[PDB]
């Protein structure tokens, strides 16, 4: 029940799994995403209520006003200890490998309890040819002395991602992440950043990373996954599977393109499947506030979810067709693998059961016990041949409509 | 490569070739509000045979009168208009329980078709056993087999099985419930993850378990069908086919029961682009030109829109906001880039997919006014940049106008 202590390498035992979120910079970036500082300061305190290891909250070198926003969570989220238990979340600030940039993380940072920085650089050829024009002796000259750099600042809690390491040699990999931990990295991630990976694939590359890197086996291993080709959660998946204990998610799963992997759905598959078929993984999210802080960034944002979004998406826990209603109506079960309020969905006023043109009888039937009819088997038959014609008029029958069937 | 095989039910024409089963007019349809009028049914079941699928299924015939009598007008026209010149035709799909009242309706509303296939499941997990069927697992077995049978004698050679809920069913009861199916006449087999449970590893290892322990299941297709409950629908599909799985069941969009089923963009996009890589060569011979005018169609008939992140077709895809990824897709869009917009039906957005906002830099913003007509000095820029950044404080998407009114100030 009271949390473990914070050591920025190293985790209390082999399952634990820290949720590093980056709604409030990898999901920002969102076309249409930005968001007011206070909405930023608002969502940063409620993912603290949430309990991720770390919020990862803005980009300070971008702006005047994103230096000042990332300072007051820094000094007020960052410091607020939860009584009982001692949580405290770990802020975070990302920065380029450049002493401009990390100058103006460690700045604005250091007020918190938990300060961390990620310095990224890309490691990919495509990367290294096109965008920075630079050989890899010189990336790593970069990285290593990015990082030197900012353990000279102040920072102990370092992480250091490969961008588009999803697309980078693994044997270079290895290289670059060897001397980001001779210089001070505490977390490394290889980020699939442009989305590319297949489960396999990616949880293959982390495995052989892991094997190949001298002194990785004392630091924290980072899956960092985009969803270009639906598969981010798989990917995030697939390596915690190959030994990755950090995992960096968005609610919502906003992000670049296609998204991050999701918060709500890695931290659910863990939930539910991590002792049975993952060998123990846990986090230690309270997922009870998921829906609320889904909500929130929707709002905030203005990115809506689809209504068969996993876990918060409208249609989760909603039942049309015949079959299934009837399967629920019987034992829940049948149909739900996760109960609603795990993860903060107030219960169905109505059990989830909603009637449309796939409704089968026992939906109907339960309907309208609940309404207070004792209805015959046969008039049953009656009514329902009656809804059956409604449903070509109308998509949704309401109560009123159920009403008027047998009323009228 | 430009001629579609013959088509044999249990056979494919190489070790890598994956069919592409489309549900959305039947699972699909089962989503929350998703509902479809007739002519949009078939509407829909004409745009699926430009997108190539190689087999769609339409809707379950005994669920009504209108149910049945859409089916019939498919299975006589789309289920009827080759090709001549590729050999492609759509396989008409139709779903029934273990029931011979189903199997009479799927039969009497697929017939017409030139290739009528049917899909009979019965569940085979014990939740469902003792809460949904009340029935035992010699009750099952002996249903299984004397539906398929029944199927047969209607004139039904194309029949897949699927387990309903095999994804927590025991793994060698599905193999004794598939093998009974195999005997009996099924040239498909599915073991669909009904709940959305499985992990993919977990379903990739129970497709593995199924081929290696099946006796007869050589000779038959393997089929995934995978829900999406927890976010892995694609990829439980892939560990499917990596599996041995050679039909996928999918979606557009990936509308189905709850959070939904596996999206067919996601699933033939992935293997268009990894699966000669690192797949061992599988593939399929979907139009992927065709995806986004059925992803819209679809959309705008059952009412269910996608988000602005949805893969492949969701808005956001193909556009880019921070400055340091628009400053990679404008040097080379192979930066931030893996799939041309092209190729799935998107035209090739505005502005080169660079949109401006409170995280664009300067070489975006440059980039646009250059678009504009406008050379400026590197000072001006920085100028320029400094009420781009006031600017996003007061308008969360800076426009061409805006762009104006900035540089001339
Ligand atoms: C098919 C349909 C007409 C049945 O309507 P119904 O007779 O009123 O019965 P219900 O819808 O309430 O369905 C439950 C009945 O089917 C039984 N059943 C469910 N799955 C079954 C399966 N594979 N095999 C055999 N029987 C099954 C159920 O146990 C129940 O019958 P029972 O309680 O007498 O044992 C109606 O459900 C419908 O129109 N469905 C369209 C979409 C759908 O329901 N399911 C999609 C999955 S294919
Ligand atoms: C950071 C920011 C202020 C830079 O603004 P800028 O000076 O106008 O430069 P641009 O954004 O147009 O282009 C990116 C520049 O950084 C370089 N760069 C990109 N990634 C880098 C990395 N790890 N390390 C060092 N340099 C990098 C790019 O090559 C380019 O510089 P160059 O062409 O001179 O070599 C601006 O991009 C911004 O505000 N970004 C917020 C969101 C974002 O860009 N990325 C979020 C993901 S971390
Ligand atoms: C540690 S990853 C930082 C850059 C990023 O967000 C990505 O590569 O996707
Ligand atoms: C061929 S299996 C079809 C049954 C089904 O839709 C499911 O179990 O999800
Ligand atoms: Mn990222
Ligand atoms: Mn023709
Ligand atoms: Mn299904």
């Amino acid at each position: 029940e009271r949390w473990p202590e914070y050591i920025p390498n190293k985790l209390p035992d082999k399952n634990y799994v820290r949720v590093f979120d980056t709604t409030l910079r990898d999901g920002e970036q969102s076309p249409g995403a930005a968001l007011t500082p206070p909405q930023k300061i608002e969502i940063a305190r409620q993912l603290a209520k949430l309990r991720v290891d770390i919020m990862e909250v803005g980009f300070p070198v971008s702006s005047e006003e994103e230096f000042e926003t990332i300072q007051t969570i820094a000094k007020t989220v960052g410091n607020e200890v939860d009584e009982e238990t001692g949580y405290i979340p770990v802020i975070c600030v990302i920065a380029r490998s450049k002493e401009r940039d990390i100058k103006a993380a460690w700045e604005s940072v250091k007020y918190a309890k938990r300060p961390r920085i990620v310095i990224f650089t890309s490691t990919s050829d495509i990367h290294l040819k096109y965008k920075l024009k630079m050989t890899r002796e010189e990336v790593v000259d970069m990285v290593a002395s990015s990082i030197r750099f900012a353990k000279s600042l102040g920072f102990e809690d370092i992480e250091f991602g490969c961008e588009d390491g999803g697309r980078s040699d693994k044997d270079y990999i290895c290289t670059v992440f060897e001397e980001a931990i001779k210089a001070g990295a505490t977390t490394l991630a290889c980020p699939d950043t442009v989305g590319i990976n297949m489960p396999h694939e990616y949880g293959k590359l982390v495995r052989y990373i892991k094997a190949n890197t001298p002194g990785i086996d004392d630091v924290i291993f980072s899956a960092h996954c985009h969803n270009d080709l639906g598969v981010a959660t798989a990917n995030t998946i697939a390596g915690i599977c190959a030994g990755a204990r950090q995992v960096e998610v968005t609610i919502n799963g906003i992000g670049e393109r296609s998204g991050n992997a999701p918060l709500e759905e890695v931290v659910m598959a863990l939930k539910c499947r991590g002792a049975f078929v993952m060998g123990g993984v846990y986090t230690r999210i309270d997922t009870r506030q998921i829906m609320a802080t889904s909500k929130m960034v929707q709002e905030y944002t203005g990115l809506y979810v689809q209504p068969h979004k996993p876990i918060v998406g409208a249609n989760c826990f909603v039942h049309e067709s015949g079959i299934h209603q009837d399967g629920i109506l019987k034992n829940r079960s049948t149909y739900e693998i996760i109960s609603p309020e795990d993860v903060g969905v107030v219960k169905s006023q109505n059990s989830g059961i909603v009637l449309g043109k796939l409704s089968g009888r026992h939906a109907v039937k339960g309907r309208l016990k609940e309404l207070g009819y004792e209805i015959s088997d046969e008039k049953l038959n009656e009514v329902f041949s009656r809804f059956r014609d409604l449903t070509k008029q109308k998509k949704r029958v309401t109560d009123d409509d159920l009403k008027a069937l047998v009323t009228c």
